[PDB]
């Protein structure tokens, strides 16, 4: 389980339907995506050596999401899809193209991340609404079977994934805009010294600063919450969630800056 909050007993079986794939792609930073750029600061047409939270070169992902219909498994809610942050994840999110009309809708699976997931202590919730990515902190009753639905096509449940009838304690909350035509989103979220650090791009870039929250304790675990539809699947659209992860480590890394200040090359 998630939480331990009983928001729903509406299909759910133990069924081991899928394990996490192992990615045929790997982590290749040579032209830095799987860097980001450090906090706020611009450097301009030079090389530095950085020490940061960085993915190994040549590492897989494991790919994360989960696409259920009407039925969610108690297995989806265990290891290995409930996973140890450890210091924290580089992730390659495929932004799940929709169209309901002609008229295009951007999915893609949540990401929580927090320690016990119960409402006295903090989750961290990274949630897309259609080119809106809604970030939260909070004392959230989590459930002990969470998930996500498509807006755009319909679900045969309903989105469920904390049960809080008054609002949480919140230490942040924020939205940022992502371009719903892209392929790809990717992140880092990390932790150093109590705090923890989001970076994001809607593109095959280095990640752009979203946010720091200063949290004091470790955060240990993450999950990609499961996201129901009753679209996204071969005998429907051909279409599919991907959220694939990979672990960051403290590693030093060459970063490589044009005179725009863009990082055109790394190495690990
Ligand atoms: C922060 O997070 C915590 C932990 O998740 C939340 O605390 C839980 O809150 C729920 C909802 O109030 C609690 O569930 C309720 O418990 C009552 C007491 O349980 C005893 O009595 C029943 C018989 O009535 C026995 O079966 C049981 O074994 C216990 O001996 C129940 O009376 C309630 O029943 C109602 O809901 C159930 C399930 O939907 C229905 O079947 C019933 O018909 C009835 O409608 C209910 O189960 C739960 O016990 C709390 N857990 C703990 C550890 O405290 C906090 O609410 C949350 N805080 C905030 C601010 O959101
Ligand atoms: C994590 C995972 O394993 N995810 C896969 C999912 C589950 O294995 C399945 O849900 C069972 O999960 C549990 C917990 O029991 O199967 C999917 O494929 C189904 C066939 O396997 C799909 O064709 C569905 O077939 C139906 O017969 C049915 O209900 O399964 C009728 C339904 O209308 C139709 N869904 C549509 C139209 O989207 C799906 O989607 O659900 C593809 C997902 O990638
Ligand atoms: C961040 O984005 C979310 C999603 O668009 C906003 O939530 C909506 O808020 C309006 C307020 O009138 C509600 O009517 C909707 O029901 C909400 N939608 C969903 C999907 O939850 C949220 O208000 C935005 N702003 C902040 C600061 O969180
Ligand atoms: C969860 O809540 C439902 C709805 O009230 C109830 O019927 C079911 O017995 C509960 N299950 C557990 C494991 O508590
Ligand atoms: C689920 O199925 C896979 C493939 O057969 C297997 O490796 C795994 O051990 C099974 N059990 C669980 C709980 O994942
Ligand atoms: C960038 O750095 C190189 C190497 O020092 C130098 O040749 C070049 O003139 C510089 N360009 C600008 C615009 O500073
Ligand atoms: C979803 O929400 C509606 C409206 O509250 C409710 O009628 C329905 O029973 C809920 N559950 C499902 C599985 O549709
Ligand atoms: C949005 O993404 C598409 C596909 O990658 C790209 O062609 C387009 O130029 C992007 N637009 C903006 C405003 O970023
Ligand atoms: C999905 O792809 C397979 C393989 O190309 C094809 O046989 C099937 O007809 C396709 N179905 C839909 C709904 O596109």
């Amino acid at each position: 389980v998630i939480g331990d909050f009983n928001c729903t007993n509406f299909a759910i079986n133990d069924l081991n339907t899928t394990v996490p794939r192992i990615s045929e792609y790997v982590v290749d930073v040579s032209y830095g995506l799987g860097t980001y750029y450090i906090l706020d600061r611009v450097y301009l047409n030079t090389t530095i050596l950085f020490t940061g939270y960085f993915p190994k070169s040549g590492a897989n992902f494991r790919d994360l999401s989960l696409k259920g219909t009407t039925y969610l498994s108690t297995l989806w809610y265990q290891k290995p899809f409930l996973s140890d942050f450890n210091n924290g994840i580089f992730s390659r999110v495929k932004n799940t193209k929709l169209y309901v009309n002609k008229t295009l809708y951007s999915e893609f699976s949540t990401i929580v991340i927090g320690s016990v997931f119960i409402n006295n202590s903090y989750t961290i919730v990274v949630q897309p609404h259609n080119g809106v990515l809604e970030i939260t902190a909070c004392q959230y009753t989590m459930c002990e079977y969470p998930h996500t639905i498509c807006k755009s096509k319909g679900s045969s449940r309903n989105e469920s994934w904390h049960f809080d009838k008054s609002e949480p304690l919140c230490l942040f909350k924020k939205n940022f805009t992502y371009n719903v035509s892209t392929d790809w989103l990717y992140f880092h979220f990390y932790q150093e010294r109590g705090t923890f650090y989001a970076y994001y791009a809607d593109s095959g870039m280095p990640t752009t600063f979203l946010f720091s929250l200063y949290l004091g304790t470790l955060l240990s675990h993450y999950y990609v919450l499961p996201l129901t539809c009753n679209a996204i699947s071969s005998n429907t659209d051909n279409e599919t969630l991907q959220y694939w992860v990979t672990p960051l480590s403290k590693r030093q890394y060459l970063l490589k800056f044009d005179n725009r200040g863009v990082i055109t090359n790394a190495v690990d």
